[PDB]
C-alpha cells in the first residue's frame, strides 16, 4: 500500500486563492492519475478534476489541478474563492491493487454574509383536519448563520407543548432551511383566534400569524 | 453515456446479511470493472471492492461483491452486519473516459423499531399568494431510519425545478423529520389540477396531493 496525504483543513476569505496538496507517501505522485472530489455537507461528492489537471464540464475554471514532481505531491488549486466552494475535498489515486484516497480536507470559506430567514406559515389543511389532525408548519428558508430559536403563540399565549423544530441543513442556494411544526388537535385549532410562530434569527425577530379561515 | 441507479437506502439489524444493487442503465455491465466505495459520515471513502469482487487487504470477507449478467447488474452484499458497516456506499464504473458513478446507497444498522413517516402535504398560504410566491411544502416526521426519498409531480409529471428537501434530523421523539418544499409561481400552482408529494421510505412509496381553491 502507500498513502495520500492531505492538510486536515483550511480556512480563506472569499476572493482569495486557496491551495490543497496531496503527497503521495511512497511511489512516484506520476506513476498513477490523480482525482479531486468535492463533497458538501448533505451531498454525494462530485468530480472537480480527473487524470491530474482535466476538469469535467460544468466544474467551474477557478479549479484547477497540477502535479508537483519534485514535492512528490498533487495540488487542487481554488482562485477566486466563493462560499458555495466551502466542502470537503478528496484526492485520490491507484496502487494498481486498489483506489486510495487522501485523508480529506475541510475548506472553511470565513466570512459569510449574514442572511435572513423567509418564514413561511401554513394552517392545517381541510383533508388534515377531515383525519382528525391539525398541525401547522413553519417554514423557515435561506438563512445564514445556521442557527435560529422558535416560540409559538395560540392567540397572544405562549405554546410550550407539542413543537418540534429540525436541525437546520445548507440547501443548494448555500444557506440553511429548517421547519418547525406545532401538533394540535383540530379542536384546539378551532378554539383560538390564530396561530403565530415567531423567529428569531441573529438578534432580529420575524412573525407570523394564522387563523382558522372562513368560506 | 450510461447510469448505475442504486436504491436509496436499505437496512438490517446487527449480525444479519444485506444486498446493495447497482443497474446499468446501456451496455454491458461485464463489458467494465466495478468497484464500490463505503464513506462514513465525515470521513474519506474506502475502496471495499475493486475488479467487480477483489477484496483489497483489511477489508474483511463479509464484504463480497458480484456481477449478475441477467439484470446488468453489480451487487455489494454485507454479511455479519456490525454496526460500523453504517455508512454511504457506492458502486463506479466506466465506458471509456466517462467515469460513472452510482447515486449512493445508505445502509443503516437498526439501532430501533422501524417507524414509518407521517406526511402532511400543504398549499400555499394565504399571506405569500399575496405576495408572488406559491410554496408547497411536504412536512415527513417520526419516521426511522433517517433516510428518504422525496418527488414532486404537477399533475402526473415529474418536476426537479424548486425543490428542496431538508436533512433529516433527530427530534425529541428519537424518530426523524424533514420538509421538503416546492417553490412555485402562483400562475405556474394555478396551471395544473394538483400537485402531488411521493415519499419512498423502507420499501414503501406514499403519497400526498393537493389541489388550489378559493374559500
Ligand atoms: C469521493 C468519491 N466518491 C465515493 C465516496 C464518490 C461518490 C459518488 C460520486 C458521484 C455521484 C459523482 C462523481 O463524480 O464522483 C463521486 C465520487
Amino acid at each position: 500500500n502507500f498513502m495520500l496525504n492531505q492538510p486536515h483543513s483550511v480556512s480563506e476569505s472569499p476572493g482569495k486563492t486557496v491551495t490543497i496538496s496531496c503527497t503521495r507517501s511512497s511511489g512516484n505522485i506520476d506513476s498513477n492519475y490523480v482525482q479531486w472530489y468535492q463533497q458538501r455537507p448533505g451531498s454525494a461528492p462530485i468530480t472537480v478534476i480527473y487524470e491530474d489537471n482535466q476538469r469535467p464540464s460544468g466544474v467551474p475554471d477557478r479549479f484547477a489541478g497540477s502535479i508537483d514532481r519534485s514535492s512528490n505531491s498533487a495540488s487542487l488549486t481554488i482562485s477566486g474563492l466563493k462560499t458555495e466552494d466551502e466542502a470537503d475535498y478528496y484526492c485520490q489515486s491507484y496502487d494498481a491493487r486498489n483506489v486510495v484516497f487522501g485523508g480529506g480536507t475541510r475548506l472553511t470559506v470565513l466570512g459569510q454574509p449574514k442572511a435572513a430567514p423567509s418564514v413561511t406559515l401554513f394552517p392545517p389543511s381541510s383533508e388534515e383536519l377531515q383525519a382528525n389532525k391539525a398541525t401547522l408548519v413553519c417554514l423557515i428558508s435561506d438563512f445564514y448563520p445556521g442557527a435560529v430559536t422558535v416560540a409559538w403563540k395560540a392567540d397572544s399565549s405562549p405554546v410550550k407543548a407539542g413543537v418540534e423544530t429540525t436541525t437546520p441543513s445548507k440547501q443548494s442556494n448555500n444557506k440553511y432551511a429548517a421547519s418547525s411544526y406545532l401538533s394540535l388537535t383540530p379542536e384546539q385549532w378551532k378554539s383560538h383566534k390564530s396561530y403565530s410562530c415567531q423567529v428569531t434569527h441573529e438578534g432580529s425577530t420575524v412573525e407570523k400569524t394564522v387563523a382558522p379561515t372562513e368560506c
